[PDB]
């Protein structure tokens, strides 16, 4: 039980790429050491960017809030699909219905209420201008998941949480979200920005998703724990 | 993983309307799209650090001590020493944890270092539907339970523990007007929490705490998501 974590979160600030190219959050010094003898911060928070859980409501009319998804969602069985060594060749490489086929045989079955996690070698890019890899056109390109091997995730096993080491659960040139109309509005949730797991095996690890619940929102920075 | 159970949750649901120290709306949301008109929910979050199930970053109370992104991750999963003083806090809304409390809990359970969290269990949790969180006098002096400053001494001379925690808006009491607790802890790189749930829920001792504090790069604080397990 006290075994090995590792940390799954990303440092954030205003430099950090969000979806929209623009910083996320800003903060004010509302209080100071030298005048006040105290520090305090008065946060403005685009809460989907960072590492951040994307809820059921982000995608849904009446869906489950951060607050509303219960605590059995955020400990979840790590399954880790490298995908990195695709990701190298095709930078819009996504994790097809074969990608998750080949986990089962060299890992077994995919656990209940677990948390399928994207391997690109994608979370690295956060210190520059390459993360979101935005074209001529603001088109951005990376790796993401794919609509069928969503649905996949749903008619053949337990899973409830979509992790992805990139800024959004479809790849980067999705117009129409069809994996995140897929795998949200069947109240499971999704994460994205994941980091550091290249540091976790592919089977085995327990993801501790630490979500935010401040009532009634789509999504919020998350601290990702993972017992080793 | 031996012996694991279940995981409960320490964090309360916190929004608009939750007891804050200075008595304000600490967050205040914004639906920026939604589903119907954009296709898509989105929020965004005008909030102070210090609301809800919070951590307060040793910068929180110093110069140049550890903000929430410094805090390593060892130090936020620690071994939870949990103390009960809400007999106590019955009577007087502002019974301190004194050092003669932490002795007792050591003749009881062990000792507290090895990276520990020293939690305190006296009740307030169950009052945040009503003023009685605040429990504010006809004056305006808020009478909160909280940790006796002797105490921190205590655990920073004769323990390694590099947390604590409280039920309530601060590890001061509700009359402490310079925040001794804060100045005595915060400053030696030691992080507090405030505003933690469900402690009735867990073991005196042999639970780890696993406290999903904020990393946001300079902050003294940030609502946070904690968990109980084995
Ligand atoms: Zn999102
Ligand atoms: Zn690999
Ligand atoms: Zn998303
Ligand atoms: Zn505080
Ligand atoms: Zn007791």
């Amino acid at each position: 039980g006290i075994g090995e974590v590792r940390d799954m979160t990303h440092v954030y600030d205003a430099d950090f790429p969000t979806y929209f190219g623009a910083p996320g959050i800003e903060a004010v010094q509302n209080f100071n050491f030298k005048e006040h003898g105290f520090n305090l911060f008065t946060l403005t928070l685009n809460e989907h960017t960072g590492t951040h859980v994307d809820a059921p409501l982000h995608f849904s009319a009446d869906g489950q809030s951060v607050d509303e998804i219960p605590v059995g969602n955020l400990v979840c069985p790590l399954c880790v699909v490298h995908i990195h060594e695709k990701a190298a060749a095709d930078a819009d490489a996504q994790v097809t219905p074969d990608d998750l086929k080949a986990w089962i045989s060299a890992h077994g079955p995919i656990p209940d209420g677990a948390c399928v996690a994207m391997h690109s070698g994608w979370a690295g890019k956060t210190g520059g201008a390459g993360y979101r890899n935005a074209d001529s056109e603001g088109k951005m390109h990376f790796p993401g998941f794919h609509v069928e091997a969503a649905q996949m995730l749903i008619e053949e096993t337990g899973a409830v949480a979509m992790a992805v080491d990139t800024l959004s659960l479809d790849h980067g040139p999705s117009a129409d979200f069809a994996t995140h109309y897929a795998w949200l509005p069947t109240n499971r949730y999704g994460i994205e920005n994941l980091a550091n797991l290249d540091k976790v095996p592919a089977s085995g690890a327990t993801l501790i998703v630490g979500a935010p619940n401040h009532r009634g929102g789509s999504g919020g920075p998350a601290r990702i724990f993972a017992m080793v």
